[PDB]
């Protein structure tokens, strides 16, 4: 295990404290989000980004950090701003970007 990824292990593992309920655990399914498929063009979630350290496909801490971003503006794109999802990824959103420097 290369020192990137466990780098980036740690991270994630920070960020998905913040996410108590795994809101972001794992794909967004069209039955629990109607239509999410059709509107959402590239899909991301924190099970994602875990396969993905694992696989060692991130090369940076930049490639990360837009995978995390990417998961937080779909959740602000495809939920209202008075949802729970949409406040939680813009809260996550801010202090993950911190929490990383
Ligand atoms: C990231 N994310 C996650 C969920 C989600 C995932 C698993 C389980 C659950 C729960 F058990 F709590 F229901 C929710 C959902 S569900 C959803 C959904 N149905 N959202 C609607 C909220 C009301 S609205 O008028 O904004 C239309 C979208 C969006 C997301 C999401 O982005």
């Amino acid at each position: 295990s290369t020192p990137i990824q466990q780098l980036l292990e740690h991270f994630l593992r920070q960020l998905q404290r913040k996410d108590p309920h795994g809101f972001f655990a794992f794909p967004v399914t069209d039955a629990i989000a109607p239509g999410y498929s059709m509107i959402i063009k590239h899909p991301m979630d924190f099970g994602t980004m875990k396969d993905k350290i694992v696989a060692n496909e991130y090369k940076s801490v930049t490639e990360f950090k837009a995978d995390f971003k990417l998961m937080c503006d779909n959740a602000m794109t495809y939920n209202r701003p008075d949802t729970v999802y949409y406040k939680l990824a813009k809260k996550i959103l801010h202090a993950g970007f911190k929490m990383m420097s």
